[PDB]
């Protein structure tokens, strides 16, 4: 009659493929469309391990790797001196903002390189970013930046993919050879490449003309990473479950802008030094429940067809 | 001209098949997505019986057969011993909730048991059901529990698929044979798989990380029935069409929370004593509706492909 | 370069098929879905003749033709003596309601039949409908609205697939030979089959369990409209484009029972009076805009795929 | 390990197409639907020039070019003689509404043809559009029109498929030969070559009987532009988005009503003369962020299928 228990593990295999969907089939921009973060779960696994053993480092460019995947916004209303710091100390990373002169940013980067675990650092420096236009004033910006201490640049564009940004990608490259490049905004596969093709070290991810986050992040990703570029998710995500998602379609790090914004360190959330922590072991433990180990194995596992999603209704 | 009337029975065979949509064809992660109980419909059949004559005896576990299917949900808010007795007398059954100490879990336990027709009963005294964690102290709390009588322990986890939980399941029928273990939570095949393999007597269906309800209890009891594991609907029912849908896509029995809370024998809707027979009636009902004379009929004629369904847009 | 507008009617055939879906296309189950009129718009076609000559003319049942397609529902807040003499007059019928002794019913069936162009008439004497339940007293309450004059009878239902049902359509056909019989309700083929079967002059198409009204009367009408056994659709339309859409996915009449609460003649919307005239002009300029002269030709367009629709995102 | 950057732009060769939707896979009336404006963006693509380089010449019938794709339509709360000229000197053309004596809308045509860089000119003249019905009143109308000057009439009908439509357009182009003819209101392809048959200089696109915007936009234009007919979108744009996607669908306008109720020059937004600046430089930037140097090349593009789509969930 009933099939008996002892062969369960084995029965599986009457099976053509797993519960759920591959994160190929969830991304079908011909069947399902354009996909947001809110538009689908990500079914859970086998739990083998504490969420503490869960290891969070983050490839934020080519050569710089962070502790946990948490990324400041460059925006006048999140990201100052104080906010790179703390971001830093909690093993992540600040964009500095540049709704600012040239001489006041470059002094809000020396004061995060002069700043004496997770912790994020270069030198023994704690690390920062920096974000800058591609106008020709931001030339003698950059210089001053870098001049400042500078660690990586974030190109600040809503539309990445112009002459503008390749030509100021080919110039940093030329001239400051040991300053890691973010370029962007882009939502495609194409603008993508054209980018990395300049020499961009990573891309930010995000924008009549645009496009859903979670298509956007999935194959921008699917393409940039098979070159070694990490990409960070810089669609507005809001809590735990967007920044699990954004990362399970293919982004390294992900950027905060309103989920920081309030907080103490800010120029009321509270302290980033409680919120990013809580942040941390909710990732940890979104790992933990897909049956992960790190945010290297959760990259392999989805790209392998491993994790599984489920498209939501409405 | 017109076709003859006589012959009506007869062309339904030039037809490829019934109207409506079978559950496999329903259930299609990769046209429709996942569902909730909201998104679709059974399709009424042929009344052929009085709504008095449906029988309602459902599978709670492996062991034990309800005559109906209702269960209380081991919710501090919701199940004690008032809310298990009352379950029990009823012909469902309850759960008795773990915000509380072990000596005080037992002592409700023990109530139930030492209380004095369609009445669900072990001994001949009322079954009673109570929920534990893995946790080490959870098999000591278990031990007492066994000890106060009781008949089935549900365990107790958002995320079931756990080696902590299949170590805990293993260690029960070893030490306590004669009691029935229902594991979860889970939403999928392989979870469902995994605790299967372990020993589970029954399953618990419910859940960054999770799934509609609809296709998690459809995947995971499409499954779980050939082993002839029982799985409890537990995603939060609210009405007696939720009830319903949810023993028409492969549930045994049904839990219900928030539906019971308020209620006059919860730690207003009034008496459970009238609502569980309002609910029973209800699902009378719908069986007549639907054309089948028991929850035993109805999962095979469902499986079948005889019950049909229909996506609703919404 | 451009092409000659001389050829633009020719070159409609370098396409597969016409621009939009075709009825069939639009109800599919398996792609779209269940549909209510909501979820679909008529696509437009030729207009080569004034409204004002469009025939509205509609099949009740087998052997009843009505100048209109409006039906009033046997509720007790819509139809009585008044609402059932004017919808006659103006060139609908009326269906009295049954929450009501059997003489009381009786006596309104004889007010209509002893009340003294468009006009609905067997006799000479307006038609009259009335429901009934299939319980054993119905069967005297018949008899005496026969007696009274009674031209047709709606069996009232939610589920009128049942044995009780079909035992009191053979019945009446046995008994009341020229009394005509509209069974209900039902919602898809295989209830359409037995009632057909079971010898019913019509249906009334509407209803845990249930259906979306259009795709609903789309396949219970695909089927039952071959054996000439008109379908009214009550699923409780509140606009013209509500009775427009019911017509063309197959219904031969539309049953009105919340758009008539209210009205003068209902037991404020004004007089019926003045709104079924309306209703009768907006229908005659919907087949208008799509290019059809009748409701006959209507469905004979729709069937033939020559109609076309087009499914609305929401 | 990693794919080498510089082979980043060949790479893009191992896919099958690019990235993102064609046109005609977005707009499939069997799988996707029918859809708005808001249910789809366009896809960035390459910035190689300044936007302000970006020409937006676009065909208002076969024979009359507008520097801008904006007319205003006729309705009594958005066009006169006032709106008409200020529409005219900034590039694009009003049509003056017919909700007025006939001797009432000529003056106000002749109005704007007696006022003395973009500018919208015949004679030297501004150009002036005016709408009539099709009724038999509407021929001394029109005289009146032609007699003051008009360029382009429109005939105003919710549905322009009629034989009344056809016999006014074909007296038309042989009594007045030298005055452009737009045609309409159309959803259908068939719709679009009757009308384009009997002569029509251009089409106006729009519509329980109905189409959504975006698909009737597409499917029109698909079969006009073969014709080198061009077509207004008149289904109410809101917005700049709305015209990119617009013209992104295949029209060659777009008309303006409640969008320009409430400006100065209306019968408060402020004046026309900085809201269509501004719309004009928006939609500069639209072309820019897309890739493209003009109206033209952009229509070209979307029919070869490299600007790109996304449809967008709920």
């Amino acid at each position: 009659t009933y099939r008996d228990a002892a062969t369960a593990l084995e029965h599986l295999a009457t099976y053509a493929e797993k519960d759920g969907l591959s994160v190929e089939q969830l991304m079908d921009s011909k069947t399902r469309g354009g996909l947001t973060y809110n538009d689908f779960l990500v079914l859970p696994g086998k739990i083998d391990f504490p969420s503490s053993e869960v290891v969070l480092s983050s490839r934020l460019t080519k050569k710089i790797t962070l502790n946990a995947p948490f990324v400041s916004s460059p925006m006048d209303t999140v990201t100052e001196a104080d906010m790179a710091i703390h971001m830093a100390l909690l093993g992540g990373i600040g964009i500095i903002h540049h709704n600012c002169t040239a001489e006041e940013q470059a002094e809000m980067v020396r004061r995060v390189k002069k700043y004496e675990p997770l912790a994020s650092k270069s030198t023994k420096q704690l690390l920062c970013g920096a974000a800058i236009g591609t106008i020709d004033a931001d030339r003698q910006r950059l210089a001053m930046l870098v001049e400042a201490g500078l660690d990586v640049v974030v190109l600040d564009s809503s539309q990445g993919n112009s002459v503008f940004q390749i030509n100021m990608i080919k110039w940093i490259k030329e001239t400051f050879p040991d300053l890691q490049v973010i370029a962007g905004n882009v939502v495609t596969r194409e603008q993508a490449a054209s980018l990395i093709h300049a020499g961009a070290d990573g891309l930010r991810i995000g924008m009549a003309c645009g496009r859903p986050q979670g298509t956007a992040v999935y194959n921008v990703t699917q393409f940039a990473n098979q070159f070694g570029v990490p990409c960070i998710a810089d669609g507005g995500v809001q809590n735990i479950g967007h920044i699990t998602k954004a990362i399970a379609l293919g982004a390294s790090t992900v950027m905060m802008g309103g989920m920081l914004a309030g907080t103490t360190e800010s120029p009321d959330k509270g302290s980033i030094k409680k919120y990013i922590p809580y942040l941390y072991n909710g990732l940890q433990h979104s790992c933990q429940d897909i049956g992960v180990r790190s945010l290297v194995e959760f990259r392999e596992k989805v790209d392998s067809g491993s994790v599984r999603f489920e498209f939501r209704t409405p």
